């Protein structure tokens, strides 16, 4: 029987780590590529908005939790909330935000309390702190004062899930780093939800319009702020040279929307970049979407009969292109893994990143 | 080696038969319902409009030929591309029709000649005589005009498909009966077909507005006109219902848009009628899509989570809705092949009335 949650690290190499997350429903292996779960992976994410307003949380406890209606047995992770009211929905207060749902009209106040009790309903396994995800650019007073209501909103989580037996014995929680792009309030910052204790940390308030090069920047100073052994989650991010520097820098988890958007959208990831298949120019191209790419799509249809279907409005384009992305991503990570397995990490990497920009 | 064609008929009851049209690619048991490609089945169908415009014929010649380009080995039927023509497109002579590209403006003739030859181009099995079909409701004196052009193409179609070697001795050719709602034109037309000779007869000119009474009354007389011995095509149709009453006048083959199409309006066919999944009675409902469908979709997900998928707008749910759709209808066609083949298709036909009507 699997515990509860441990993490082990197997292999490293420099900064990067390679190893597995033992939990009751299943085993993580590091680094993981969390895809959304309404899209091989080893857990997939919910999206708690959405889930808050359509069909309603208790409605979803009614019907049996998130694993059974999705018919998924394996770990769920579902964030906390509050980034996507504050993105999507909003009157904030240190008790939480008030927001009105464009659905129904109806108002919603979300908190701690409410976030971690929604997370419960639910039923995930991996529940994410309630936090303030801090705009970008900051100034040091604004960016200090919201990572700090985050710091007592951390506590206010901690304590909410504590006090749920069936959420404490089976699942695990997550504190989330803020600080904007500021090095002591980054150390502030994993100082205090290293007080409080959690499961795992994750780097919040990135992904937001700084760019790659001040991510890796602020990734450089704060990852080693945290638990090293405690898993590393990067939310949000990112493009596959986004994920493969953040591996570089301590990164255990990732997750992003691109795969399925761009599949939507006639984006495909190969090792050779990303291509638009909707041009011209792979018309009457018969090679498959990636020459290496082990996924059931590649393995049976040409770029020139995707580029047709997606042309033509067919929705069978857009599940090839979405399973062929989802299926790059998770080569992905099965070779970083691999590679930092092998102490051979580094030379992927430039490897990887010679043929992607070439 | 299987023969170019043949056809045999295994059972009968009533009016209805059951049996299997062996080509070179593969055998096709009957009463067979044929998908659209692009959406198990023993045939699909291209779309010879469509392909004449995008990428052209002789692109997809260059690419292999639609086999290839789809990834489908096995037969594929091609429509003659006049009905879509004078559906989506024109000017109408003796010769053939003449029409403008609304995805490029450039012009294009359709004839006799060329329709076979851009369905020789696409390398598709069965091929369809160039018709006219005719508008409804019709004057006796139009359809008439109508009938005999169309028998004059039939001649033509004939000729130019028995010119080009490979065509003739790898393929098939299937005449279409016009006539519109008139006993004494379907007969004229009907002898005019038998005196040229096909592989197979469609049933044309019906599913175009007249309702089922009418067309099954049209089918009462007319598919008795045809060739017993060879396979009958009713073009368009349609409702499950449709089909069982067409099944038991006679036809052998089937093509229908609305599997594909409902599945892309939140349309379900199930045993007890169709559903539509976007409706708030779904949100809770546990049982699969139909109770006793044997496909992926009903083995493994609820009508709730299909509706939360269609409602959120994820293209996922309109897959699984696809796939369901499409599977139920080779499901009614395989009860309906054992039920004639066990002498109890007519019990069947009143207990599918019984439940789809309830
Ligand atoms: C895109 N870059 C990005 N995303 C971030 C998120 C998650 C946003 C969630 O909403 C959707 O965006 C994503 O799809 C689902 C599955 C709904 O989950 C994701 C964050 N969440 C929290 N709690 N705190 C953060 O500081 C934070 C920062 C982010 N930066
Ligand atoms: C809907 N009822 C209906 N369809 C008919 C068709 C086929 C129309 C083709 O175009 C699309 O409609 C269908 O999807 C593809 C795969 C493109 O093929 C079908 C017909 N075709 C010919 N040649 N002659 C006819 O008398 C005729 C009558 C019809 N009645
Ligand atoms: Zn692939
Ligand atoms: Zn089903």
């Amino acid at each position: 029987d699997r515990p509860r949650f441990s993490f082990s690290i197997a292999a490293r190499e420099g900064k990067a780590r390679t190893g597995t997350i033992e939990m009751k429903r299943g085993v993580i292996r590091t680094p993981a590529f969390m895809p959304v779960g309404t899209a091989g992976a080893d857990i997939i994410l919910g999206n708690t908005y959405h889930l808050m307003l359509r069909p309603g949380a208790e409605r979803i406890a009614k019907l049996g939790g998130l694993h059974s209606f999705m018919g998924w047995d394996r770990p769920i992770l579902t964030d906390s909330g509050g980034y996507q009211v504050m993105s999507l929905s909003t009157k904030q207060s240190e008790e939480g935000v008030t927001f009105k749902s464009h659905l129904d009209g109806s108002r919603h106040m979300l908190s701690p309390e409410r976030s971690i009790e929604i997370q419960h309903l639910l039923g995930s396994d991996i529940v994410m702190a309630f936090d303030e995800c801090t705009p970008y650019p900051a100034t040091p007073s604004r960016a200090a004062s919201s990572m700090e209501r985050s710091m007592r909103w951390a506590k206010r989580s901690r304590d909410a899930f504590d006090s749920r037996k069936e959420q404490a014995e089976n699942a695990a929680l997550f504190g989330i780093q803020q600080g904007s792009v500021f090095e002591n309030l980054r150390q502030q910052s994993a100082d205090a939800l290293a007080e409080i204790g959690f499961d795992g940390y994750a780097v919040g308030g990135l992904a937001v319009g700084e760019g790659q090069d001040e991510m890796f920047r602020v990734l450089d100073f704060s990852v080693p702020m945290l638990p090293d052994d405690k898993p590393h989650y990067l939310m949000g991010v990112g493009k596959p040279d986004d994920i493969v520097g953040a591996v570089e820098r301590g990164i255990d988890m990732f997750d992003c929307v691109l795969p399925t958007r761009s599949g939507r959208n006639g984006q495909a990831f190969t090792w050779d970049g990303p291509i638009n298949i909707r041009n011209a120019r792979f018309s009457e191209d018969l090679k498959p979407l990636d020459s290496e790419c082990h996924c059931a799509v590649c393995q049976k249809w040409s770029r020139a009969y995707i580029h047709h279907l997606i042309r033509a409005g067919e929705i069978l384009g857009a599940m090839l292109m979405t399973e062929h992305n989802i299926a790059f991503y998770q080569q992905l990570m099965q070779k970083i893994r691999d590679s930092i397995s092998e102490g051979r990490f580094s030379q992927f990497a430039q490897d990887f990143r010679a043929r992607y920009f070439a």
